[PDB]
């Protein structure tokens, strides 16, 4: 149990979504020695400092393009977990060398600072829009993806795993749809924006990406992209939510934007396991030492799919109505 | 036209630069003709092959933002060639492919802007459509970084383009000529990976004239697409060699069953004229442009709503028979 | 003026950022407003409401050279906002400070030059003067490196020029909005850090004005310095809360009582005139300047020999309840 | 006693004025193994290394702007001592990014390298033009001490600490006035220039400062900043002593040049520490590992200044007359 | 016997010409646990991986100017064998900073990534062009010699050895000479290339460099520059050979070509020491640590050699006929 | 001629640095005279013994290629005099020797290049000719470097020569110097490396005036070589101090019996003047250059084909009284 004692914890991008929740189920649920957050905004950092004002607590001003900061920050640091990115997917079309340098260049530099410190397990946030992408964002997060599980390959005086957590949207996540509507509705909720009527996505709470996180560092080898077994909700259905007697108002698909999201793609589903509720996939390369991704350090199980499998938001086998989202908010 | 012109081609001494550079010398009045790339050997080579005035050889690598800023001093178009491009190898060094092929982009760009270089057209794979590989998602990067470019607007436009087409027959490292090594060696068998495998086929001759095309047609911000013709690998297999059996070795790491050249959620962009199509830019520019009409007054029209240009449901079939006359 | 002009503004996403391209927008016939930043969040948010189309948003750091080169293209005047200025956290992440406002401000200049901008304003600090956190120390670095810029001798002639006042009421992670949060939290105490406290207090539109007059004055090489009130952190307080009590969580790291904004030994450099003063470069140039003599033709005289001018010895006072007209 | 002994010494800037003076004296009183020469002359090392020819010398050429030098010339050292600058006043005011790199980028990489080669401890040298600065090369040195105040914070494997001394003008140093109006009295000695007739200075010896670094040595506890208690004169009185019956002129107050100087701020009195000869100023933050500044290695004790205290040279209770100076020349 | 059981060795360089020689050669030989080809080329690299399919292969694709990917090869190695270079004479003239950056920068990064790693013995290859050169590529071999001998000065937590092997033209290089005429004999042979007549140069085959520079690692003690005694021949009867009954053609002396080539200066002869069947220049500086260069870890005892020695290709004591040089092909 | 031109001179406050600027100052109109070195202390004398309107000084390290962009810009002429020249020293730290020689040159290149300076001439050193220390290998790197940067074409052409010659008499931390310390300090015995060495003589206002004929003479690609007399280091220590005896220290690291300037292998590419000789580059430009005839009309021809320019067969010797006279 609770195989996180006495740990020292480091997250890039602490101060998002994501961190600030990660954050706060690490210092609740475990016993994790210290969290360091590392992430580049002073506001942030003093805000989040006032926040949890936690001892355990430690804030480092820094970004993930600048490996020397890294390999500063990782110093004594058992698990890194790297949250930090740029996400906007119309903003990374138009900005696509940031997006480059921060997503890929900075899974570069963390996997490089994690093995001069040898951190024992990292785990890097993917997202659907990583499967087969169209847009530059996961294009990059796809790069991203490929060096933290190749990163398993080297072998140093102390060893260190990487794997990665791949899911879709998350509810009312900083700056995305959700919020956006809700704020809309709260000046005067006179039109809603709607991209397309056709739009679905997954959809994945803030709390249940996190507790997907840390499970994932529980039963993890090292070389994994975990997806979880998520709902799928149309567009239409979620602004109805947000705004039942409100109009909405076609603006038409964003640069670089997909009516449906995959997770696991139809093509490498010879690679994936299924379990009672997540999937593996597989690296698509072998490692000079081989590992069984069929049983996790849990015990836990897993079968190959279907030679056709196709894990896709558009023909999902579970989906949410607006009544089963405002159970969220 | 090229007419005076000069002209610098990154990864010259590849497939796609041999045969672009012998076509620039003998059907263009190009005045220079620069090949940048990082080996000796194949320069050396490719120097006594061409031992022609119009020529002329940079060792660099486009990784050296310096060494290209350097190399494109006057020139005029900047044909970008220069990847590391087998997907298996891609996979198991991922980082080298990374810094290849989009830091490669991004210093090409910077400094055909530093030079004012006129036009520019990169090289892109249909691996970078939906991509699933390392290297078709370094392309997919390549391609996104040369479309934004065209935001720039310095004292000299320059414009830059992508052209997109399939498999090469034939290119240097592939497999066409490895079944060739293995026939003229005697081999009791054929590798397989899968019985399903399905690819575009593009010559290259075919290739390059479509890039010379291109260059005539472009505004600036096109990702380009030849109409070109699908084949099952099991045929293309039966017909280098009919005689020895194929044994099944299995799918490679990061490969396709199928390749995909336009995208499904990409349709919208998409533009159907007679021999080509043009994936519009997902972006605006600070300056509107007409991709509806080419430079060659060339009349494009949307495709349908559920198009989507894949190797397996190709209208286009190239005929096992009809290939040996391309080997 | 800024008619038909390009601005560009470094951590136009901030405090003073969102207010001088509201003014800009709203006073001027600027024909480009960019904005230079790093959170694609606050961009994001800007872009929606500054939904118009004299606006630019560029993702940068200004950490990163290469990335300035290409934003500053075409652009006629430069404000230099971006830094971090949060004292107690540049003392635990000084090398962090320092990269952001000592090599940002060297890479601005740098950029500024190669794109031949016309007139740069930097923004300083009183925290600069006679400095004794890691913050100051960074800016007043940055100020020399600007002052010192005018030195150069290019195609094109660029100017550049700083802008030093006090607190801007409200800012961004500042106390103000920091007390109306407790205030409006239902706080049973506001900590004060020490009852001796004094500051320099400007408002955001006056800062921005300021900045605005400072680009029509400018010769290049000057620190502009507005007259502005002084204000015992005790009467702030108890303006924004006169009921609930205070208590004392001390000095923090890097604290000085008192602010100064022109240092007695600089008083022989400074040159008063009727609304703000200018420091004069301690350096000679080139070419000659007269700062007693503005672009707006306004004159200026020498200060007191013994002349410093300090939060603590104002002869102007904010009123508490004067303040609170401000909020 | 001798607290040095069998350690390995580098000293950056170790051809200058102060690291002459510094390698002599750790030569001549203590049983170093080793003592290393780091700086960028090949014409001042050549003269160093013949005036010395010591077999405990190792002359290392490198620049401090450069990390993998530094990296690479502080591997097997116990001690290093970082004198190297740019420190003319005036010269930073025209050249002031080759003043920050030297300064400052040098002091970001010294420490980088001595925490990489897990130095034991390490002295920077500051100056009282650092207190409350107005001129570029204070500034500089400013942020160089707080880089050096602010290492301590670091924990790897080995434990290292930083210190930092700052004190007055150096009587004679390499480019200073002193020698310069020696330079005029030899010549001609037609008019002595003076700068401002109410110019006030510390003044300490170069000794005096040598053996004031070593005794911080053996009393740190790292993260202090050490000034010593040291004599004021007037510009004046200084040269009148250096040329009796000479007539003087006013040339004017230099670029970025103050009437007096500071060694500690009024307004970080609350920070400093009174010891018999020496003072102690706290750094502003607080480390992770508290340590108690009253008490030296050394058993002294220390007690905290007025809240009003200000250590200024124009109000020093001890000073020089044209008499004393001459008694060190 | 046998010095190099269960050991990782990495060869920079590897799909070149001694590169594949020196790798059949350790893989037939010996009982290295591991072989790392390290290159950039991807083309050559995947035809290599299926020529030889040995498990005990390995291929990293990277260039020797990036210090970073070398650091990461490197990792686990306990031998490195340096042969990646720009070699062609007249295309480094055209191209002097590509030279530069390969040779000498490739030769600096490859020392650090060796001393970080803890490598325990290095060997580069030079060339009879670095004695007295004449042209930029002998200039950039001169500078990586003298760099991998002064690497021996450093004293790490682990020690690492640097020696140089220096040999003349190898038979049937990769772009040589040898493999050209072949082809123009093969293809019409209607008239042969000649630089000069008086064109001579010392010869080596593959098989003799790869031995020799396995033997070298056997009898290193580190800073030496092996020279192997070999044969010398004249360009015409090298043409004569290759192609009996064709005329030849005066082409004239390409850019930064010598006449004849050194392989020991004259100027270095006192540094210089002979043994059966090779000689050793000794390092022309004094390392901390001495060494005795007379008595190889082989045992085998070298004498000085005479006052005025020059080890010159016009001289040679030892030459090959026409019918010597078909011997070897 | 200088009439008017801005001259920039890297290591402007070495032995060959201070001489050169009082020639220019005092034969010619340069308008301006840029020292372009590290040191604050030389530069803080020179400026002192040069107090001269018509200098500039500029604190930077040729290794910094953003330092020499900024220094560069407006300059006409550049003289590269910076180097690490200590023979002994740059055996024992290479690296350093080749990033300040062979990076430094580069830098210079690149930025005398982007600059569009007209001329640049690098000092060379007899040591760079069939080199067998480091030294002279870095000096031979950077005579390729800047005969090779001729071949760039851009809106401005910049030339680029070479001077090469032997020892200055008495250069900053030479051994004239080091003798006559030894004399003035009452030494008993003098320090002789090796009885047979012998050297090529040049002083420092011969250097400077060849340097300044070279810039008059140049197309670029040069390689200036004067005719200076060679002389026997006994014969030296015999004149400097005929009284006290010599000791014989060994040859130190690195160092040749005899100097070459102009090797044998090299002939075929020499011209000889009446009081020089040219070694023609072995590349050829993309524009060719006939340096039979220098821009002063002077005619060269070709010398033996088994010619070579070495101190110890020279046909000039320096008289050990004669060299008293220069001292
Ligand atoms: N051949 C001769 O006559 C002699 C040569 N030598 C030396 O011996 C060594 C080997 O010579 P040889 O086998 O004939 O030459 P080859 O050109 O056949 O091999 C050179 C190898 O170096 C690699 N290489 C080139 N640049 C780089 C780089 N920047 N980073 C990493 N790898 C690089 C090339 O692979 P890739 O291009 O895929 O990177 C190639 O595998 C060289 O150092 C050469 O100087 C000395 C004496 C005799």
């Amino acid at each position: 149990q609770n195989m996180l004692d006495n740990q020292t914890i480091l997250i890039t991008g602490g101060t998002g979504s994501f961190g600030k929740c990660f954050v706060r189920k690490v210092l609740d649920t475990t016993n994790a020695k210290k969290i360091i957050v590392y992430s580049r905004d002073e506001l942030k950092q003093s805000e989040m400092a006032m926040e949890f004002n936690d001892p355990r607590m430690r804030f480092f001003i820094g970004d993930v393009r600048d490996l020397e900061r890294l390999n500063y920050a990782l110093e004594g640091v058992d698990i890194c977990i790297h949250a930090a990115a740029l996400k906007h997917v119309p903003i990374a079309e138009y900005n696509p060398l940031e997006c480059i340098k921060t997503n890929i260049m900075g899974a570069s530099n963390v996997i490089n600072a994690c093995l001069k410190n040898a951190i024992s397990q990292v785990i890097a946030l993917s997202t659907d829009k990583a499967a087969n992408p169209i847009n530059l964002y996961g294009a990059t997060k796809l790069c991203s993806d490929k060096l933290f599980v190749s990163a398993n390959n080297f072998k140093g005086s102390s060893q260190t795993q990487f794997s990665v957590v791949r899911y879709g949207n998350v509810v009312g996540s900083r700056g995305s749809v959700v919020p956006f509507f809700k704020k809309l509705v709260q000046n005067k909720a006179s039109e809603i924006p709607i991209t397309d009527i056709r739009m679905t996505r997954f959809w994945i709470t803030l709390d249940e990406g996190v507790s997907f996180v840390l499970k994932s560092l529980k039963r993890m080898h090292g070389g994994e992209i975990f997806v979880p077994k998520i709902p799928s909700m149309k567009m239409t259905d979620l602004a109805k939510a947000l705004a039942p007697n409100t109009p909405t108002k076609i603006i038409g698909i964003r640069p670089g934007e997909k009516l449906h999201e995959v997770m696991i793609p139809k093509d490498e589903s010879h690679l994936a396991l299924e379990f009672e509720d997540f999937f593996i996939i597989q690296p698509t390369i072998s490692f000079q030492t081989p590992k069984d991704y069929t049983l996790t350090k849990l015990h836990e199980k897993g079968q190959k799919v279907a030679p056709d499998f196709e894990y896709s938001s558009h023909n999902n086998n579970q989906w949410l109505e607006p009544d089963d989202l405002l159970k969220l908010l």
